[PDB]
């Protein structure tokens, strides 16, 4: 007999119960597939992109690195048959934005992509939670929504987490205090028209803006209004430093994919559609704060903010639906 | 009052506990960053490289992150004033070989470049472990010991970690069996002339040697043989498939880093200096299974050979031995 | 509205089955540290505790409840009614009675066989495709018992048999050799209890075989008495039992290894008890531990430990001894 | 040779770096230590107390499941001395209260206690951090604070940790949100005399005073005070009904152990001095969030309070210095 049957007696004679599946191997897909992997979300991942050589180099990779996870299977390719029996698919492919482009400038290209990903990502894996990480995400969720058919608590896009970590981080350094223990949103467009929630912020419970009434404005002497503006900036500040960004989006994404896999129930401010809120009286997608877990976006908080918080927000949406107005599919 | 002070009354005005330093940032020294992060192994990490742009970006892009993290200090500098206090000290600096270039033809290259960080990185963390990761890494640590000035026990080569790792998977996919089940060494160069060692090949106790005679011969109907050269292979083939290796890599040196921070005591395969045994008479570095804990290399298993086994280490040891000889410094 | 109303707009009322739950039944020590465990690893998104003391439940699940911010299970449930471990992939059974100081463990057959007589059905109903994780002792009888009261198919009851046997011989093989027990091997396998057989031919550091350096080992003439080592592997849960009154901690560690290497499918070798019929001459179905690879379909396959005459001899008499109290059971 | 000898070669023949003492191993002590095991903050764990029979147990129980850990030694004793050169030192020693009896009860019974205890882990780990769990813990870090000599920083009583920890469950059972994502502080007493401050409960930033404004009275149809006196009478349900706490304190002391080893500087609900604050002119030590690292409590958060959250507060701390004044040691 052979060896492995001299060794080893077989009783039997199985579907994966915690997939994940990463459509995109660009730097942003192996941070998330990187960051997944040592977070243990994922019992199988899956790989999917077009360029083959790529593709199976990347798979490879990780998987002489088995030894050192807890994720046993590790499966690539160009056919979609791989991502079979997902729970969660992370879209991170496409174009991405040069210095000076806008990611709202993406558009027509990356609905272009996922007019093909995104039915082959439905066909294999119809019960599945969609994050969308590609940009510009808020219409690109939009557009998987129409794409997919899904409703829309299975589709989540990426969207001001990261921002918001951003901002975490940023009140960290001024205050001395970890990110974890500093509050304040990001909400709107992952982009340009973000909406920097200066009523929500606070350290344990402390209002900032009560201790400080001029946060948010021009004339404040410490100049807050200046880390939204850093926020805003970041994306642009670190690829004309590295040419692209990478671990932070992958980190926002597996945080995401923690709370959507373990059912926790987290709140995470996600691109999902507002209509109904704050004025809005047409499909746009941004992000608000949402309750995310194993159906994705259960519920949505409904932050209370000032007027001109609201009126941000509101231009954030208009200017979304705008480019909204140019899809066709 | 600033909101600083009024929301936060300070107790203490007045060193990292737990601090790693990463030496380059490359794809290699990136993925020993996020995988160490991602490990809680340290309180603080410090980056260095040459190129100011990529490296400053790249610490942003992991700063961003910090929420997600539990490591609350990131700090990167081309001077290595930012790398002081350091417990252990990653280098992953150099040129890389091209496809069909062997390892051991970087030497010189490597070497000028350890002529400027060694010091340097010694100068800021005269108590830390060195960890070598740049290729050729067997004659990179013997060159990093002379360097340093540190006692042996201190500087440790990434050495054949990976390519044992490696081994294990192939090992894996052909029993069925989880690589942290299946058992097997793979000693000496990390490069073309690894030996790997049957006689230690089990699977919970059991010698499959002693199954399988044929094992690691040309002859085996099975051709496990192959293993190995499939692991001898593996860095030139996803070189070939997607330019670089760097996941893998990463794993296997964060793997050395958790026995290493946690002072564990585990047996890895890692580049030491072997004089006294097999019969190798020169200060010749090659991996054999080394106990890591926070004094370093504390000790070696002394593995036992078979003849052949022994004959080919021997010959990695001269291999070594040749270009080593040939060095100035 | 109410103030949850005001806060919050929902778009689901509407819950899936649980995906990842795991039952653990019994909340003695034993029972709650398996449970701690688990919790720490975040191996479930659901834990369910069933006992019948109805305080102690409660008391017990409240407390785990109350620590859920450090958490990252978000359901915690209990009941004596068998309903809330509905759906788990994974029942551990810690129930029943433990031994003395100087009790064997085969001692508490009867009254533990009784108990399952109960249990076992209850959580069929509730859970026919999770697997069966017999933690309750003599464990590789009651993992018998388990699986004829059960009707699954053997791969689907699996007892924790000897991995925490193992686990104690290679901290122990650590502690004379200078090395984390990680980088220790060595089995113990057969009976959890008395006539447990430590594998010798197969003890390695980095495949380095100790019988091989050291050929008098588990011999009486070596004169480092390593036989030693087996016999404290033996002798351990009532050293501990006759000094703090019970054993938890270590069992409830060496449960959560083998519901990890479940629940996340790893096709890990672990010493667990199984039916072994068909191997080392054994002709009946005797349950007992040799190393098995274990996923989500629990034990898929076996590993055929190659063993010296006197191992293999000592085998197939904790085989003969655990045959010979299978024969108390009355179904 | 003997084996160990024939087998390994020997490099070497250090101080503890990331040690914790826990004092005392009922079932406090326990939970405290496999909480810190199974997080891996420690490289040394020791244990103390005065049942030599028991603790010798406990230290076997954990010790047989190393295999399963990455902390690699553990120690225990009677004498003090196998707690030199702990950085952070735990005290779960003392008696502990009846169904329907005050912590407050066990003042005198844990300060005797306390005068054979601190002194000792003062001699063996003088620069270490102090963290209280025995009861009254207010009282008792004043008490460790007064026998130490200690800084402030380095006395930190665990205080209502646990106390908002059940706040935020029981917020979330209501709202249907993760306790991590539901923000509230009990401060004060860690017992009857706790302060909710309903001005700083939120999610996502969002004041739900502000949104209902008979949250926290007595009137409120939705009986939010109720949450509250879930706080206080957790203890006293979960001892009556199971005799004992342990879990819910363990994991809250292992989160507080964290934020110390990792020098994370999160905030963190905790006992210290507030003398100086909300009126209180006596050496009062209550629970207020605290910045927690490296070096201890480095600053505190001076919370803004209602009118009557503050009076509440200022009862809580006349309750305490009318039993801190009295004592004698
Ligand atoms: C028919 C077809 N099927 C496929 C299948 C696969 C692929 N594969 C690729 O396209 C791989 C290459 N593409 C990328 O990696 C795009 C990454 C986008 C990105 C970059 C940065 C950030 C975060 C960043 C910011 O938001 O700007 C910040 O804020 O930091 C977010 C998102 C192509 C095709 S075509
Ligand atoms: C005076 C100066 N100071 C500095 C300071 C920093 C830098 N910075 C850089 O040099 C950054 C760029 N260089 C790299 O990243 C080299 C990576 C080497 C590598 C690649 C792959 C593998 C694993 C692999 C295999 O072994 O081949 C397998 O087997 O998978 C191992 C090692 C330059 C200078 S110059
Ligand atoms: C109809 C009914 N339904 C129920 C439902 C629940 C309960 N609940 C309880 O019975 C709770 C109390 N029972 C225990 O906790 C027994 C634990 C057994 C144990 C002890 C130690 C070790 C490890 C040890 C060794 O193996 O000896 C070593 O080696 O360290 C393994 C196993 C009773 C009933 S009655
Ligand atoms: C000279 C001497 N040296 C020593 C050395 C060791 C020992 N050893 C013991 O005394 C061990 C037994 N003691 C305990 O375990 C006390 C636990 C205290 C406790 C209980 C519950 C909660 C949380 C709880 C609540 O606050 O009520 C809630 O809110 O859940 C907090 C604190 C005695 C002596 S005498």
């Amino acid at each position: 007999a052979t060896l492995k049957d001299q060794l080893i007696y077989n009783l039997l004679k199985q579907t994966p119960q915690n997939k994940i599946t990463v459509v995109g191997v660009g730097a942003v897909g192996m941070a998330c597939a990187i960051s997944i992997l040592m977070k243990d979300l994922a019992d199988e991942l899956a790989l999917v992109d077009v360029i083959e050589d790529k593709l199976k180099g990347e798979m490879m990779d990780l998987q002489h690195g088995s030894l050192f996870l807890r994720t046993p299977k590790i499966v690539s390719g160009k056919d979609y048959n791989v991502t079979a029996n997902s729970k969660l698919v992370i879209i991170t492919a496409g174009a991405r934005q040069q210095e000076g482009e806008s990611r709202l400038n993406l558009v027509q290209r990356n609905v272009n992509i996922f007019k093909f990903i995104i039915p082959n990502v439905v066909k294999y894996s119809p019960n599945c939670k969609l994050l969308i990480v590609s940009n510009p995400v808020d219409i690109l969720t939009y557009v998987a929504w129409k794409i997919s058919g899904f409703p829309k608590n299975r589709v989540i896009g990426s969207g001001c987490n990261l921002d918001s970590a951003r901002f975490r981080y940023l009140m960290g350094e001024r205050l001395g205090v970890h990110p974890l223990s500093c509050h304040g949103w990001v909400l709107g467009e992952h982009g340009d028209s973000s909406v920097p929630v200066w009523s929500g912020m606070n350290v344990a419970g402390v209002s900032l803006k009560t201790l400080h009434p001029d946060l948010g404005t021009d004339k404040d002497k410490e100049q807050w209004k200046e880390v939204h503006k850093q926020v805003v900036e970041s994306a642009y500040e670190v690829i004309k430093l590295k040419g692209y960004t990478s671990w932070a989006i992958g980190l926002s994404v597996a945080d995401l994919a923690e709370s959507i896999m373990k059912n926790l129930r987290r709140v995470h401010p996600v691109s999902t559609m507002i209509k109904g809120l704050y004025g809005i009286k047409d499909d746009v997608f941004l992000s608000v704060p949402c309750i995310l877990g194993q159906n994705g976006i259960s519920d949505l908080v409904k932050v209370t903010l000032t007027s001109e918080e609201e009126a941000r927000l509101k231009k954030s949406a208009d200017t979304l639906w705008g480019i909204q107005k140019e899809l066709q599919f």
